[PDB]
């Protein structure tokens, strides 16, 4: 199962490096980067995990209610982005949000003939990736409390699905 | 097992992106420095796969007979390095050389208590990583032709080990 290595390297090579400093980066941003009406950025890295492995280049193109706000300021450099979440036209939250990049590997594999990797195989591995990553984070209490995995399967009636709503459900659980 | 996910992401997320442009970058370098260089930088990416997963801070300290020459010049930027290989005190080869980065993941896991990942596990996974990567490369002859895997273990009897000789043995099968 490719998901095992994908989850482990995502943790070892990214999450365990970025998460320990995230709380401070967000606090600093909230306290030091002045824009009159900007809302407080929520703590935690919110990670989108579509089980279909469909990762857009433009996160806001997946949902007009997810609006880019700013880059989270920074020994290496990590690009993280802050977004406002809208609900019925109003600002309902502000958070640090991104797709789980290893899902792009699963998607690319499914499009690569020689991989012998079907859409069915991909869905199995996407589920396994989420499970494996959850188990890793459960054993790392610090990293666990600094991120939230948002795993979802999209309904056939896409008019009944809102990516912003999915993020808001998780964000509001912390409140 | 983590090995095959590590191999697939290394291919999908790095090798398949860098390899198609490598020959042109090396050719350009060879043209630019044709007056200085007595013998041309070899084509192909030579990837070091120490099965002990020991990836030192830089090639340089692994072998006095491997010496840094220059960065290979030139969306996503890639850092690759050119080294000279010495034999009998003379420059015997010049090539683009680098450790397989996913071996770092395996090393880190073995040092991470919660992974339950022993030295025995690590070695087995390193071997599986190499086998899987070789198999992936064999189905992408284009990529296969553009790189060479150099897998090795250091002697158990603690006789001397020459990394340069490993690389030269491979480099000389092309010529
Ligand atoms: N959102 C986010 N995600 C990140 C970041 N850094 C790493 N990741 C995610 O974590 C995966 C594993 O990173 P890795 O352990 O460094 O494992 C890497 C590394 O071993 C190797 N690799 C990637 N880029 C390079 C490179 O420029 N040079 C070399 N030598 N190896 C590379 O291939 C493996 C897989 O690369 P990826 O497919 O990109 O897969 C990445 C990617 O999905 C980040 O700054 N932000
Ligand atoms: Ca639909």
């Amino acid at each position: 199962s490719v998901a095992h290595g994908l989850a482990w390297s995502y943790y070892i090579g990214y999450l365990r490096l970025i998460l320990p400093e995230l709380q401070a980066r967000i606090r600093t941003y909230n306290q030091h980067y002045n824009n009159l009406l900007r809302g407080a950025v929520s703590q935690r890295l919110y990670i989108l995990l579509p089980l279909d492995c469909g990762v857009p280049d433009n996160l806001s193109m997946a949902d007009p209610n997810i609006r880019f706000l700013d880059k989270l300021p920074q020994d290496r450099v990590y690009s993280n982005s802050i977004y406002e979440l809208l609900e019925n036209g109003q600002r309902a939250g502000t958070c640090v949000l991104e797709y789980a990049t290893p899902l792009q590997t699963l998607f690319a594999m499914s499009q690569y003939s020689q991989a012998g990797f079907s859409r069915e195989d991909r869905l199995e591995q996407a589920k396994l990736f989420c499970r494996t990553l959850e188990d890793i984070l459960a054993d790392a209490p610090e990293s666990q409390n600094n991120c939230r995995l948002i795993a979802y399967q999209e309904p056939a009636d896409d008019s009944s699905f809102s990516l912003s709503q999915e993020v808001l459900r998780h964000l509001r659980q912390e409140e």
